[PDB]
């Protein structure tokens, strides 16, 4: 009867403590420079045919350790309602992936708010399609991130719901 938690950490996610890792992946499987750049080096067999569509999410397993790799949309390329659509897909994917595996914990990053973000502060965006698609699983959740106002906004969001 554990008790599922929320937690925020402002370090790299390729060094997190958790059963599994969330990829803010590119649809063509390629290494890139965010969290996907941490996530090649250190789990590179997990790009054995990790291209997925945009608003989905490929698991592609690094020894016993899953690699849930989730495309974000590019908000260059979508406009604002199609890429909200694309980016709350992309989490709900990413619920059905961990809750299919079993695990009980999950690393997971904010997608779509760097390379993908269009230039645009999108914390608040994402950060509510993660809790509205993770919410309902029971894996602890550690939300990775580097920006040190981003970490307390975060914390923020995390404490006011409990
Ligand atoms: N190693 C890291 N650990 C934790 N957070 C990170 C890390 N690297 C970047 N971040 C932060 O994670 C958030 C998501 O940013 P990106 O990784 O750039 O992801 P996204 O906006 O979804 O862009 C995806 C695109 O970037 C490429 O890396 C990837 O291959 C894809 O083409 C941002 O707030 C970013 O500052």
């Amino acid at each position: 009867h554990h008790a599922p938690s929320y937690r925020v950490k402002r370090m790299d996610i390729a060094k997190n403590d958790e059963e599994c890792v969330v990829n803010a992946a590119a649809p063509r499987g390629l290494p890139g420079d965010g969290v996907c750049k941490a996530v090649y080096k250190k789990w590179p067999e997990s790009f054995k045919n990790s291209a997925t569509p945009v608003g989905t999410a490929k698991t592609v397993m690094c020894g016993t350790y899953p690699v849930i790799h989730a495309v974000g949309p590019n908000f260059s390329n979508y406009s604002e309602s199609e890429g909200d659509r694309e980016l709350a897909a992309a989490y709900r994917e990413v619920a059905k992936e961990v809750t299919r595996l079993g695990v009980n914990s999950v690393a997971i990053p904010l997608l779509s708010t760097g390379v993908y973000s269009g230039g645009k502060d999108r914390l608040t965006q994402s950060l509510n399609h993660l809790f509205t698609a993770m919410d309902s699983t029971d894996a602890d959740v550690v939300i990775y991130c580097r920006d040190k106002e981003w970490e307390k906004k975060i914390s923020e969001a995390i404490q006011m719901r409990t």
